[PDB]
């Protein structure tokens, strides 16, 4: 017969650190509100760390969305939440190996254990994937420690997707990338998956300036950060894709402004997503994946210095501590050499848990490595 | 048509443990002439722990098997070395939350970073999906406190295998386990997933009395390990299942004795289990699942305990500290305050480490939890 479906997708990074983030239970509040408006079919939420918001919104978002999940993972929880207007068939989440540094508290994306969550719904007869991810924020764009880190976040997101996602015949995901369109990452995840950005084909898009998620007008962002894009940047994505048979189209793509679309203030320093999917029934690029591989295999080798580097701490400190010893033997000082000793096995212990998370750094980029490699393998063998 | 395949499954769990393994280099050597002269279709080792020796592997049997990876996760790697005659069309990996304590360093199991590995084969136009895992040790019988962690590390991959394999024809699982049959895990993965034991469905079995993986015999295994059971224990399995349109039968089940095939010294302190499947074109229980879902419930109330006993123990600390700079300040002792004040400090950066460890573990273990819950509630709703 003829299928036609109308989706209603709402994504907003919610901000929601407890003593972090100004008017936190106003913002929620308002949100709620805002959610049980528009009844969407489908809304993703992210960075809501609290658990109490989660149920907070929950209990409110009950009538409109009787289906609500939140994904936990790593010491402060994954920040995900999702609310369905349809039931949800099947959960799955997959937690990214290498999420930054934990001795860089300043970041602090170490705790998050951030993570990629799969919803499967089954609307009129056709299977949907949801996906919902918050990749590794970019501090320095001229330089990233963390540039190594997010491709490889990016390619387990694209595995993970390609995988799961064989049967399902609309696919869509939305998330805080964290990365500009250009960015080897999301073109890395666009080419392996297929996916297609809402933005670029969306019939009508009411909005901020060139879509950009961050910007300068909201209160809550730091002019600082948006200092180099006059504009902002568009770090949040909505995308989608379908199976042979299917066609989707974006009607209408819209975002928020920088404001409450109620004239009030910000939901939150991002900016909500809004777009409207209608589903009707009727090869990578391998320069990409060379330079992801390329990236990769440099920041491995960083990786290794970094733990040669502890090695030879640890090694000093032990050379330190036989000292030690000598000279409390001997007792020529006669003193202080107890108060010594102790700092100095503490370096040692130290040294030791910094090589160790190295170590396991250089396992991570390879693991990402080695599949990129195979599929660049095989795609030369059918050149040749 | 009429389509026939034979597949030769064999895996074994090498016990190549750098420095702790007696004769690694010579029973590598010898597994490397077996399994050349055997030619097996996919070959499934588990337990190489070093590089040099997959390398060793790799080179030697790289006419026989064109194709083999190994899967590196965690401090000193997953372990799992697979080598096929047939080209590998896609490969991913699944890291398991929740493995172990390190402070436990005598088990070690939390070093090892396990996980489970799929490969995807297409052989003559059906495609074939096959999982490699080793699932966390058991160290008393009696008593588990990796009870809870082994529960969701089965929950976690029948999800995988689950998600994953929608559209492969045959799913082929093979792996140690380290759980008995009638154990809760075993059955909370078949009764997901839907495999079929290997040895249960043989039509011809030789080998071991039971098929008992672990056996007195081989002169590796400890007799303390196998004094509660008399013949060993079966913690190593062939999981097989196919689609409907597709039938699977195994004609034949081997495990080689505790003894080389050759009569030489065994290979591993495991046994060789070497399965024959012929392919040929033409509801879980929620009792099971509620039970996994209590016993995670249980594990999570330990580890928030604990958590809250580490917090305690930081601010005991904290405490004294506060008391140290006042003894210092006064000057009434007027020595050694600066000596003690050194450890204090250490007390809590460790106590705090280990809260951070328990906090993030109980996140974990209600990942598993929720998604159980969550299968539950619906179940109870087709049943109403
Ligand atoms: C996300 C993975 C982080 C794990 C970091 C590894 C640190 C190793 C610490 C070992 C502590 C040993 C205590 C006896
Ligand atoms: C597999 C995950 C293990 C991670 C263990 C968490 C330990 C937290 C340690 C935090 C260290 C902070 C250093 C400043
Ligand atoms: C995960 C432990 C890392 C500690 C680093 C201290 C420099
Ligand atoms: C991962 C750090 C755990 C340390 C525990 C020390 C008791
Ligand atoms: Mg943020
Ligand atoms: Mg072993």
């Amino acid at each position: 017969p003829n299928f036609s479906l109308r989706l209603r997708i709402f994504n907003l990074n919610c901000w929601g650190i407890p003593y972090l983030s100004k008017h936190r239970a106003d913002r929620m509040r308002r949100l709620g509100d805002f959610l049980n408006q528009e009844s969407f079919d489908l809304a993703l939420l992210e960075e809501v760390w609290s658990e109490q918001d989660f149920q907070y919104l929950r209990q409110k978002l009950s009538p409109t969305y009787p289906a609500a999940h939140h994904f936990r993972s790593g010491i402060i929880g994954s920040g995900l939440c999702v609310f369905s207007k349809h039931p949800i068939q099947e959960l799955t989440q997959h937690i990214y190996t290498l999420n930054g540094y934990p001795y860089m508290i300043h970041h602090g994306d170490w705790f998050s254990g951030k993570a990629v969550g799969l919803l499967v719904l089954h609307l009129s007869g056709m299977v949907l994937n949801a996906y919902v991810t918050h990749l590794h924020a970019e501090y320095n764009r001229q330089k990233d420690i963390y540039l190594a880190h997010r491709v490889a976040q990016a390619w387990e997101l694209a595995q993970f997707i390609h995988h799961t996602s064989k049967k399902a015949d609309v696919v869509l995901l939305c998330g805080d990338l964290n990365m500009h369109p250009e960015d080897l990452g999301c073109c890395l995840l666009k080419e392996w998956t297929g996916l297609h950005d809402a933005y670029l084909e969306t019939r009508d898009f009411k909005g901020s300036e060139e879509g950009n998620t961050m910007v300068p007008k909201n209160c809550y962002v730091s002019q600082q950060e948006l200092k180099p894009f006059p504009f902002g940047v568009r770090i949040d994505y909505v995308l989608y894709k379908a199976v042979s048979g299917f066609y989707i189209s974006c009607k209408s793509f819209e975002t928020t402004t920088g404001f409450d679309p109620h004239r009030g203030t910000p939901l939150s320093d991002h900016e909500a997503l809004m777009a409207t999917l209608f589903v009707r029934h009727s090869s990578p690029l391998m320069c990409v994946l060379k330079e992801a591989w390329t990236e990769l295999g440099l920041g491995m080798a960083q990786a290794r210095w970094w733990a040669t580097f502890a090695s030879y701490v640890i090694g000093l400190g032990l050379l330190l501590l036989a000292l030690l010893c000598v000279l409390a033997a001997g007792g020529g000082a006669g003193e202080a050499a107890i108060l010594l000793w102790t700092p100095s096995v503490g370096l040692v212990l130290w040294a030791g848990a910094f090589y160790l998370f190295h170590v396991q750094e250089v396992n991570g980029l390879y693991r990402a490595q080695a599949e990129l490699q195979h599929v660049l393998g095989r795609a030369r063998e059918a050149q040749d």
